């Protein structure tokens, strides 16, 4: 706690120092920074005025530009309306076509995927009834051959347990000890 | 390992048991999805041929539309052009003009990017001469302070590792000598 009591003691005496420097530059920074706002000010109003013409020429083009954005926006809309008529009726008919022939298609198969469903579930259903029957025996036996493996699992973890206990709790007793004399030496 | 020993005595018996009488079941499932399949192969032909009816009717009516779009499609290669021409002429005029802008654009900036770096280099040699001498003290002073920083730092941490390996020594002989005597039970 030496070091901490000296070096909060040694720290205010440069501090104040550094502090009048750093002031002393910082004025003079100041001096510069206004002379550099001036300068700004100063070619503001030529900026200002040259943007002002840049303007008055952008707004001239904008207003010439209008009659021929329009004729050229009915050229354009002059064109997809000839062609549109031109197009439909064909997308029209085979549109009602194509819709008709999905429908026959369902009605097609409906009858051939109902017979094939229908004869499927049977056959499904004649293989489930010999499939349960092995099945149940192998549940019987699953069960078997499982519970006999924890049943002796438990009881010897049990007994491992109380033949570790007394050397750890001797180990335990020495671990306090020995960490509160550490305690001792970082505190 | 005598509890799972007894475990895999009896696995490969029960498994050889099943796994014999899937087998059996595969033959059945075999069967049943081989009479299933001679049917399926019956009902493809109706859909086939229905398919192949509207292909070739919707490759006759695309082929009809076929040159009936270039017409339409020749008048949008013209139109195109025309909307080209009438667009353009405006665009040059303005080309032109945006050059001549940027003319004076430049020479009016060349200039003060020249006396920009004069005030800049002045600026900076000002500073450099003021600054100059102020930051041999910064460096002076700090110098001095870390003196008072880097002294006790060392000695300290010799003294408390000096103060701790008769201690810690003696602890990880009581740990590795109970390390054995659990390893064996465990083992
Ligand atoms: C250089 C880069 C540009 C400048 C960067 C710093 C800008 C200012 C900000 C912090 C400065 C450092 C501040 C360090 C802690 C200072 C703590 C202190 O002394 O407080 C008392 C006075 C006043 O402080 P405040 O201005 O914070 O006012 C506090 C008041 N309660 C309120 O908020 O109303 O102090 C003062 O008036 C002047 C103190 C001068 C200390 C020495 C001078 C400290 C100034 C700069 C260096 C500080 C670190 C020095 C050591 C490392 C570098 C060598
Ligand atoms: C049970 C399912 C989950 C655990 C599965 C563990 C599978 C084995 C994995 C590691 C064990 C071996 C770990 C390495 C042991 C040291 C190496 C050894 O002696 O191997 C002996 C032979 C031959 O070699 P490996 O089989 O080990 O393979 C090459 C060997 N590792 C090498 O280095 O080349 O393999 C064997 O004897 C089989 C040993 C295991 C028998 C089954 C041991 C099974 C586990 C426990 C049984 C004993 C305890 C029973 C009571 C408690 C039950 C929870
Ligand atoms: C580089 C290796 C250094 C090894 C030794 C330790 C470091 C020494 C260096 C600098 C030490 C600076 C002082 C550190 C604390 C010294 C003891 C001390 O003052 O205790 C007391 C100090 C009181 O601080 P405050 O007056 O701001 O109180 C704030 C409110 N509370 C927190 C007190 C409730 O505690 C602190 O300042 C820390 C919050
Ligand atoms: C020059 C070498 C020796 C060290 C010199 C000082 C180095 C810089 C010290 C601290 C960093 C901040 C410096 C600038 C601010 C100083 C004042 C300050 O608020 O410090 C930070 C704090 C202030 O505590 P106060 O109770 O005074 O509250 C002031 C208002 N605020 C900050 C709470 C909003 O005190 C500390 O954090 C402990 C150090
Ligand atoms: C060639 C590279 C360098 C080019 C430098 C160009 C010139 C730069 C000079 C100054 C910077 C711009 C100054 C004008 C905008 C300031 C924006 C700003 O954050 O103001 C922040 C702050 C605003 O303060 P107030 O809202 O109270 O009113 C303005 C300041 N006065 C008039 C009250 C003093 O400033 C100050 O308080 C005083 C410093
Ligand atoms: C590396 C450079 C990056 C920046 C490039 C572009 C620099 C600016 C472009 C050209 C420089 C000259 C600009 C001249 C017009 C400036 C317009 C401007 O900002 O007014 C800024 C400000 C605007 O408010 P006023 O109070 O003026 O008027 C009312 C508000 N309205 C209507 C103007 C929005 O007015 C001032 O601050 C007074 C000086
Ligand atoms: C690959 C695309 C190539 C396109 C090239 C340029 C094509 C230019 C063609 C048209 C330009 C846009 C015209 C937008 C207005 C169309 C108005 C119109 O169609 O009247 C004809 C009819 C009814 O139109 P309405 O005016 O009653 O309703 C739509 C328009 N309003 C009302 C919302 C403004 O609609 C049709 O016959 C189309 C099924
Ligand atoms: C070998 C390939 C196996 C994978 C492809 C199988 C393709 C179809 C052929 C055979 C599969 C088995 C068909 C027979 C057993 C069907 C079992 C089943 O869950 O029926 C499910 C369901 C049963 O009928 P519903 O849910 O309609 O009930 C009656 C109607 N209401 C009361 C619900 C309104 O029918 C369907 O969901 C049709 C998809
Ligand atoms: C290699 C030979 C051993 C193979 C064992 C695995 C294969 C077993 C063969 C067929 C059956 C497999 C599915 C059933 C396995 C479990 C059978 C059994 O009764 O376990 C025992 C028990 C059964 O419980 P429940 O079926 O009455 O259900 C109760 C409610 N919960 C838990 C289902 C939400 O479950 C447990 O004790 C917890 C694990
Ligand atoms: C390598 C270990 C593999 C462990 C799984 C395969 C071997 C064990 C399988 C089956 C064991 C069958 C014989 C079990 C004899 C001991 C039975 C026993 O003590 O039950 C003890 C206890 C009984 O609890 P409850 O009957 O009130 O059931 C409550 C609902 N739950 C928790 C069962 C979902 O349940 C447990 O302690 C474990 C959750
Ligand atoms: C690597 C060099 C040798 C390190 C040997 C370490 C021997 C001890 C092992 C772990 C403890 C490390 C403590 C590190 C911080 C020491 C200073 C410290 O924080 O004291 C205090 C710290 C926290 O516990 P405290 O009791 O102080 O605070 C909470 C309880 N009360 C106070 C609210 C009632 O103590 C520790 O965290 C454990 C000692
Ligand atoms: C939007 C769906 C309309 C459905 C009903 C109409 C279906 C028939 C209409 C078009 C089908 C494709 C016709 C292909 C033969 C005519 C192609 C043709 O125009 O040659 C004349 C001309 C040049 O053809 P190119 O082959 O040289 O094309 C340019 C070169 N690259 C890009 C092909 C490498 O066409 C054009 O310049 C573009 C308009
Ligand atoms: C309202 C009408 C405008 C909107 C609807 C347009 C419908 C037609 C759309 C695309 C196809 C027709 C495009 C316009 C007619 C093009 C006639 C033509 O020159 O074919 C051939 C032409 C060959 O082009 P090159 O690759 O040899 O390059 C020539 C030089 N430049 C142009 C690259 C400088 O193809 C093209 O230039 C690509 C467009
Ligand atoms: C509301 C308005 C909506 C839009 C309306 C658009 C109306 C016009 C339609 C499409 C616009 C693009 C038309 C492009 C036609 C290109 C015809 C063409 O290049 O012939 C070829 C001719 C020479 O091509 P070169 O390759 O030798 O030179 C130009 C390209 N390089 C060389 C500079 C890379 O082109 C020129 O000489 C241009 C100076
Ligand atoms: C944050 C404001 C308060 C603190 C301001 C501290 C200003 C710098 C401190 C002292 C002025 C610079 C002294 C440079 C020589 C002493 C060592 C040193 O500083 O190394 C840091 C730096 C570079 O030093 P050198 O280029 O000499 O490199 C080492 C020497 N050899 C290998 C190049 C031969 O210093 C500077 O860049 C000068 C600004």
């Amino acid at each position: 706690s030496t070091f901490s009591k000296l070096r909060e003691q040694l720290g205010p005496v440069t501090q104040e120092f550094w502090d009048n420097l750093e002031k002393e530059t910082e004025g003079l920074r100041q001096e510069m920074s206004k002379d550099l706002e001036e300068v700004k000010a100063k070619v503001q109003p030529y900026l200002d005025d040259f943007q002002k013409k840049w303007q008055e020429e952008m707004e001239l083009y904008r207003q010439k530009v209008e009659p021929l954005r329009a004729e050229l926006q009915e050229g354009a809309r002059q064109k997809l309306h000839e062609l549109q008529e031109k197009l439909s009726p064909l997308g029209e008919e085979m549109r009602d076509r194509a819709r008709a022939h999905v429908d026959a298609l369902r009605t097609h198969l409906a009858p051939y995927s109902d017979e094939l469903r229908q004869r499927l579930a049977a056959r499904l259903e004649a293989l489930k009834e010999n499939g349960g029957a092995r099945l149940a025996e192998y549940h019987a036996k699953a069960t078997e051959h499982l519970s006999t493996l924890s049943e002796k699992a438990k009881p010897a973890l049990e007994d491992l347990r109380q033949g570790l206990l007394p050397v750890l709790e001797s180990f335990k007793v020495s671990f306090l000890s020995a960490l509160e004399e550490y305690t001792k030496k970082l505190n």
